[PDB]
C-alpha cells in the first residue's frame, strides 16, 4: 500500500564526477573508493573544458522517453494525489547550474527546465521556463505536468538538497578518469543507502578514459517466450549462493574487466575439478576468448593491484633474444626465478645447465629460432630465424598478409627449455592503419598468471604499433586450458564481488621508432584507479 | 478485425517425424527437402521404438502453462463469443492414437484428454476423457474449458484435417534423423501456409540425431528498460540490401550448431573490412572467432549445402604416414594438393630444385618428423625428429591432465621449404571424466571453401584420437584468426545463408582399429547425412 516520492514522480540525479587533485603524503598508499570520483564543478564551469562523450549521454538520458510507457506513469501520479487522470522530461537544477550556460542552449531543447532559485523572479523572466524556490514546490509543480521522468542536473547544494531528503530514485554517474582542480563536489555517497546495479564499458574521449555507473536507491507478440521455454526443456565444484551476492546484485556489466571476471565465475560455478603437474588441484574449462578495445583503454585490472614494472623489463628481456635469468634477477624481476634454481633443473633432467640459464625460451625463439643452444652467454648474432623483425618488415611492407606470426612454442626444442612456453604465437592484423594481436595461451591461470598476460601482451601490441606507425586496435587473449587453482578459490570470490573503476591508459615515449630501442622510462601508466591488493 | 479460431483458442500441432523407406534406385544422389522428414507411425506404433528425447520434449511442451498469461486469454476468447467472464492445457488425439498409449499412460497427465471418434462414445471410456465425434464440437468444448493451450497430437487423420480446417497456429516438429518402416505419414506442409521460424539444437538420443522445429502460420513492476537503452547512447556497410537476408532474418530462433558458422559469414559480410590479400581476389576479412561442436551429440558437416568426405579424409591419413609426396593423393583421385605442387607453383616458391609435387616439409612431415632435416619425398625418416603425434597420444593415454598436449605444424625453421605455409596451426587437447577435446587454431580461413572442410577434418581426428586413447569425443572447438570472405564467393554464400538447416549426420569409426596408424578410408562411415543442393563457390 505505501509508495516513495521519487517512485511516484520518477526522481533520478544525472552527474559527472572528475578526480581532484590532492597533496600526495603517503601516495605510494593510496587507497581509492566510490568517493574518488567527486569533482563537479570549478570557477562556475566544469573542472575539464568539454567533454563530447558525457555531454552526448547527458543530453541522451535526459531526452530520452517512451509514451507508451507514460499512461502507467500518470495513473499512478494521479492515484497518488488523488485526482483525476509532445511529451518530454524535467531537469532541475540550482541558479548557478543556470547561469553557466551558454545563450544558444538556453532553455535546454526538447526538455521541460525548472531552476531552483530564491533570488530569481518569474515575471520579468526574458525566457520561457518554470521556478520554483523551495525543494517541496517541484513535487507541486510535477503533479500540474504531463512529464516523463525527472532529472535533477546539478549544482552541488542541489544534489546534496535532494539526497538527504531520499528524493532520488538512481544516481546516473559518468566517472571521469582524470585529475582537475576544483570549486564544488559530489556529496559521500551512503553505501547502505544507495548501491551500484549497472557499470558500462570504458571509453575514451578528450584525453581521458571514462566510464558510466547507475546507483539504486536500496530498500533494507510478447507471448512467444513460451518458445523459449521449450528450448530449455532440456536443461537442469561446491559453490554456495550468497558468495557472489554483489557479483550477482548487478543488472548489467558492460565494463571489459567483466571479460575475465565472468570467465573466473563460469570456471567457479561450472569446472572439471583435476590434478595438475603442481599437485595443488584445479577447477578447469577449455577454450575462451577476450577482447579488449586498446584504442579506447589499457586493460589493467582494477578489481585488485597489479605492478607492471617487472613484465615491462621481461619484455624487453624477451626484445633482446636473452636466455639469462641473471639479468631479470639483478633488477630485483623474480617472475623466472624458481624456473633457474638447480633443484627446478634438474627436476627437469637439464643436468648440465648452469642456474638461471633457461635454454632456448621464448626471446631467444623470438629472435634465433632453429638456431643451436649452447649456453645463454653464447654469440647467436645473425643464427636462427629472426622473427621479430620479419614480423615488423611484413606490418610495414605487406599488412594485408595472413602470415604474420610470432611462434614460441618450437617442438625441437621444448625439452631443452626451463619450461615449455604458455604464450604459444602471436598473430597480427592490420585494417585502415590499426594494428590487433591474437595471443594464444595453451595454459591459463586465472588467479595469478592472466591479469600479467593481458597487461603485457597489450604493452606489446602497443610497442609494435608505434615501431611500425600505426595506432593500436584489439587484444584479442585466447585461452586453452583455463583454470583457477583451488588456493585462489577465496581470494577470487572476494575480487568478483568488488565493481571496477574505469581503466588506465598507457603512454609510450614517441621518440620510439624501433622495436629494440624501448627501455623501461619510456612507459607511463596514467590514471590508475584500483581496488586493495590481494595476495592469491 | 475478424479473428481466426486457432489463434483465439490457441490450438497447435505437435508431432514427432522420421525418413521414410524409398526406392534404391536414385539413392547416390538424394534430393533432399521438409518432406524428407514424414514418418509418422508404423502398424499402429512409433517407426522408431522409443525416443527418450523427443517424449520429454513432448512432454514439456504439451504440459507447460504460465498462469500469468491466462488472464488475458480468457479475456480474448470471452471477448470472441461475446461474454464477460492447476490450470492444465488440452490434448487432441484420433480414437487410433487413443488406442496406441498403454494403459498405465492414459489419460495423458497433467492435460485435459480430448478424443476424436465416430466408432466410440463416452460408455466406452473409463477414463477422464471428452469425446467428441466431430471438429466443430472441439471449439464448442474449447469455449466451455479453462485451458491455456491446445495440442492436436496426431493422428495421420487428425493432423490432415486440422490443417485443412486451418485450425493450427504452429507446429512443433520433431525431425528424427533415421529412417525407418512406416506406413502413415504427416502430410505435405505448405511453404506459402507455414514458414519455419526456429530451429533448436542439434542431439542425440537412441542411435538417432535429432532437432525440434517450429513452423508459425504465416500471413497469406520492474522495468529497468530504459536503462538498456541510456548505455546504447553511442551507436550507428558493404553494400548489403535487407532481402538478401530475408529468410536468414526471419527465424527467431537459431540455435542449430551450423549457425555458429553462418553467423561468422553473415558478421563478416555486414561488418568486415574490405581488403586486398595475396590472391587479388580481395576479401571482406575480421579477426578473432570462436566456434564450439559437440562431437558427443552430432557430427558438424554442413547441411546447408553439400559436402564430401573422402579426400579429406584420404588427407588426413596421409597427414597420420607423415606424407610429403602429392602423388599418393593424386593416385587416389584426390586434387586438395594438386595445384600447390605444380612445377609452375613450386618455382614460384622458388623451389626450383624441387620435384612436382615434394611438397616438402608440410603437416604429416612435422606431425611425425619436426626438427629433423627435410630432403626429398621419398627418404626415410624414421626415427628423425620429433613424432609429435605419438608424443600426444602418449601423452592423452598417460598424463591426461597435462597442459602440454599440443600438436604444432608451424615449424617456423621450415617454412619457406615448404610447398605453403600452414593454415592449421596446432591442435591443443584436454581430457576430462574419461572424454576428449581439442582446439585447432587457424590462422587463415577461407569462410567459403576452406573452414567446411576443415571443420569436419579436425573433428574426424578428434574421433580417433579420442578412439585410440580409450576416451569418448566431447568438443571440438576452432578458433579463426584472419577469418575472411572471398568476394567471389559472396552471392554464393548470401544464397546459402537463407537456407535452413538439417539435424546433422553422425560419425562412424570401426572400433577395433587401436592406433593412430591402422585406419584406412573404410573405417569410416557419415551416417544419415541430409544436405541442400551442392553450391559452386
Ligand atoms: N554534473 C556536473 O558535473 C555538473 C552539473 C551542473 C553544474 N556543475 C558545475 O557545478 C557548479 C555549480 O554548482 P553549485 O552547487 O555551486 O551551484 P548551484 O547549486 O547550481 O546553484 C546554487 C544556487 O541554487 C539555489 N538553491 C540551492 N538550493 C536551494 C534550496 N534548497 N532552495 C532554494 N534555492 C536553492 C540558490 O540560488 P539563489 O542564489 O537564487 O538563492 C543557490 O545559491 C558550476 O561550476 C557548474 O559548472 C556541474
Ligand atoms: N510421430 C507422431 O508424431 C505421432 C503422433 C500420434 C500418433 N502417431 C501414430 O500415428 C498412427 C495413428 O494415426 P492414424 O491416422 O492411423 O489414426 P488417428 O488419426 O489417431 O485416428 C483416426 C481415428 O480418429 C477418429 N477421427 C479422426 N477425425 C475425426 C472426426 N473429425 N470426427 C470423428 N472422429 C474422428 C476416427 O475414429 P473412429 O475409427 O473411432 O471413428 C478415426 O478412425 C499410429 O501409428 C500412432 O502410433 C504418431
Ligand atoms: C555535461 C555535464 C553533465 N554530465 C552529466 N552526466 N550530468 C550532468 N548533470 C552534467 O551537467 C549538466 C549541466 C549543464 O552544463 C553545461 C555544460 C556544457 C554546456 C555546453 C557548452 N559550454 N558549450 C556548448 N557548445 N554546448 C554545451 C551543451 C549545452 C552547457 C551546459
Ligand atoms: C512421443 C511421440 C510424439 N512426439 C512429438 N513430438 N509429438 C507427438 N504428437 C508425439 O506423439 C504423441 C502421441 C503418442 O503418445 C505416446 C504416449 C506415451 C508413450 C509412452 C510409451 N509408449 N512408453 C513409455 N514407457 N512411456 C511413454 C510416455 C509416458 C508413447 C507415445
Ligand atoms: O605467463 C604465464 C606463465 C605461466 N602460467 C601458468 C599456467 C600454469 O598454471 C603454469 C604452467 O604450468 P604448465 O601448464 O606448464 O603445466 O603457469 C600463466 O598463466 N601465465
Ligand atoms: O585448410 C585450409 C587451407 C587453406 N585455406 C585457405 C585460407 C586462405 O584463403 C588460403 C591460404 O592463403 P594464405 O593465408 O597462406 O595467404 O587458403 C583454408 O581456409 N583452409
Amino acid at each position: 500500500m505505501m509508495e516513495q516520492v521519487c517512485d511516484v514522480f520518477d526522481i533520478y540525479a544525472i552527474c559527472a564526477c572528475c578526480k581532484v587533485e590532492s597533496k600526495n603524503e603517503g601516495k605510494k598508499n593510496e587507497v581509492f573508493n566510490n568517493y574518488t570520483f567527486r569533482g563537479l564543478g570549478n570557477k562556475g564551469v566544469l573542472p575539464w573544458k568539454c567533454n563530447s562523450l558525457d555531454m552526448k549521454y547527458f543530453c541522451a538520458v535526459t531526452t530520452y522517453v517512451n509514451e507508451s510507457k507514460y499512461e502507467k506513469l500518470k495513473y499512478k501520479r494521479c492515484k497518488y494525489l488523488n485526482k483525476e487522470t509532445k511529451l518530454q522530461n524535467v531537469v532541475v537544477m540550482g541558479r548557478t547550474s543556470w547561469e553557466s550556460i551558454p545563450k544558444k542552449f538556453k532553455p535546454l531543447s526538447n526538455r521541460i527546465n525548472v531552476i531552483l532559485s530564491r533570488t530569481l523572479k518569474k515575471e520579468d523572466f526574458d525566457e520561457d521556463v518554470y521556478i520554483i524556490n523551495k525543494v517541496e514546490d517541484l513535487i507541486v509543480l510535477l503533479g500540474k505536468l504531463n512529464y516523463y521522468k525527472c532529472f535533477i542536473i546539478g549544482g552541488s547544494v542541489v544534489y546534496q538538497e535532494f539526497l538527504e531528503k531520499k528524493l532520488i530514485k538512481k544516481i546516473y554517474f559518468t566517472r571521469i578518469n582524470s585529475t582537475y582542480e576544483c570549486d564544488v563536489f559530489f556529496p559521500e555517497i551512503n553505501e547502505n543507502e544507495y548501491q551500484i546495479i549497472s557499470v558500462s564499458d570504458v571509453y575514451t574521449s578528450n584525453n581521458t578514459t571514462l566510464d558510466f555507473i547507475i546507483y539504486k536507491k536500496t530498500n533494507n507478440d510478447d507471448e512467444e517466450e513460451d518458445d523459449f521455454v521449450y528450448f530449455n526443456f532440456n536443461k537442469e565444484n561446491s559453490i554456495h549462493p550468497n558468495d557472489f551476492q554483489i557479483y550477482n546484485s548487478l543488472k548489467y556489466k558492460y565494463h571489459p574487466e567483466y571479460q575475465y571476471l565472468n570467465i573466473i565465475y563460469d570456471i567457479m560455478m561450472n569446472g572439471n575439478k583435476q590434478s595438475d603437474r603442481t599437485g595443488v588441484g584445479v577447477l578447469s574449462k577449455f577454450g575462451y576468448i577476450m577482447k579488449f578495445d586498446l584504442s579506447q583503454y589499457f586493460p589493467l585490472l582494477t578489481t585488485k593491484k597489479l605492478f607492471l614494472r617487472g613484465i615491462i623489463e621481461e619484455l624487453l628481456w624477451f626484445i633482446r633474444g636473452e636466455t639469462n635469468g641473471n639479468t631479470l634477477l639483478n633488477k630485483n624481476v623474480r617472475i623466472w626465478e624458481a624456473n633457474g634454481t638447480r633443484e627446478f633443473l634438474d627436476n627437469r633432467k637439464l643436468f648440465h645447465r648452469e642456474v638461471n640459464d633457461l635454454g632456448p625460451i621464448y626471446g631467444f625463439q623470438w629472435r634465433h629460432f632453429g638456431a643451436e643452444y649452447t649456453n645463454m652467454y653464447d654469440n647467436y648474432e645473425n643464427k636462427g630465424v629472426d622473427q621479430l623483425k620479419n614480423i615488423i618488415n611484413l606490418i610495414k611492407n605487406d599488412p594485408t598478409s595472413r602470415r604474420i606470426l610470432l611462434c614460441a612454442w618450437n617442438v625441437k626444442d621444448l625439452d631443452q627449455m626451463a619450461l615449455p612456453p604458455c604464450h604459444i604465437l602471436c598473430q597480427f592484423y592490420v585494417f585502415d592503419g590499426k594494428l590487433s594481436c591474437i595471443m594464444y595461451q595453451r595454459s591459463c591461470d586465472l588467479g595469478l598468471g592472466v591479469p600479467f598476460n593481458i597487461a603485457s601482451y597489450s604493452i606489446f601490441t602497443h610497442m609494435i604499433a608505434q615501431v611500425c606507425n600505426l595506432q593500436p586496435a584489439q587484444f584479442i587473449h585466447v585461452l586453452g586450458n583455463a583454470h583457477v587453482y583451488n588456493n585462489h578459490i577465496d581470494s577470487l570470490k572476494i575480487q568478483l564481488n568488488r565493481i571496477p573503476y574505469p581503466f588506465p591508459t598507457l603512454k609510450l615515449n614517441p621518440d620510439i621508432k624501433n622495436i629494440e630501442d624501448f627501455t623501461i622510462s619510456d612507459f607511463t601508466i596514467q590514471n590508475y584507479v584500483h581496488h586493495e591488493k590481494i595476495s592469491m
